[PDB]
DNA sequence: GGAAGCCACATCCTCT
DNA sequence: CAGAGGATGTGGCTTC
DNA sequence: GGAAGCCACATCCTCT
DNA sequence: CAGAGGATGTGGCTTC
């Protein structure tokens, strides 16, 4: 396998192709370091990512079906192997009274963004939703 | 302007697409951290970057028309803001030993990729120089 | 998890 | 400067 | 360039 | 744990 192997497998595997990358992203707000909620939208964008992170069907509502694995991840974006979703959990909390994102009470590993997500990405979650094929 | 129009203007300037993406072949190589040449071989294969960085027609020699601007990148790249040519080069000074990239004596700002890259990203320079549109 | 290494530079400097 | 390399130091990653 | 700040987490801990 | 937050500490970046 050549490196042009390598892109088509994951490619083929709907992989590299999220609709809001977070790195443009921060650029894009010029928030310089990629910050978590970017990150995460980043993922919830990115079809190949739905197994461990969704959209509720619900607005701006989403899941960590895998909080691990995101975890994982995020650890890995900013270089921190220790990352778990123990700590994660942390980061998104400090956004409750930053407005930008808040906890669905009840639902476990359930979040939804409150800021306004529309004016960033020019779309209301019913077109993302139906752009990533979201189920519910 | 939207996410997706800062998106969209930036494609019709032929940017976000390198051939070989650092990233990518730093994943594919399994070398971590993005390396050097690797970040080179992606500006070289992003057309948009054809003005401050590009092959000379002859084989892997290319040619930074702009230092300062490749040094600037690969400054953000890395996350060192005071990165100049002057360093920048001893990086590539670094790879004569190792025989991935040699200097062309006599042309100011000139390497050749010596590695073996046809392996790596299957195609003969020919090739790749017509997939850019190499002029000389 | 965890400490100990290994490697690419990032930095600085000296010559030519 | 541009272009060789030696002396250092450290961050991100592989390795016990 | 350069020193001083700011801000977003990364870490840890305590309850319920 | 999961999930609220307080108390800390530091790196990447913005700001004089």
């Amino acid at each position: 396998g050549t490196f042009k192997d390598y892109v088509r497998d994951r490619a083929d595997l709907n992989k590299d192709k999220p609709v809001i990358p977070a790195a443009a992203l921060a650029g894009y707000t010029g928030s310089g370091p990629i910050q978590l909620w970017q990150f995460l939208l980043e993922l919830l964008t990115d079809k190949s990512c739905q197994s461990f992170i969704s959209w509720t069907g619900d607005g701006w509502e989403f899941k960590l079906s895998d909080p691990d694995e995101v975890a994982r991840r995020w650890g890995k974006r900013k270089n921190k192997p220790k990352m778990n979703y123990e700590k994660l959990s942390r980061g998104l909390r400090y956004y409750y009274d930053k407005n930008i994102i808040h906890k669905t009470a009840g639902k476990r590993y359930v979040y939804r963004f409150v800021c306004d997500l529309q004016s960033l990405l020019g779309y209301t979650p019913e077109e993302l939703h139906a752009m990533l094929d979201v189920k519910p």
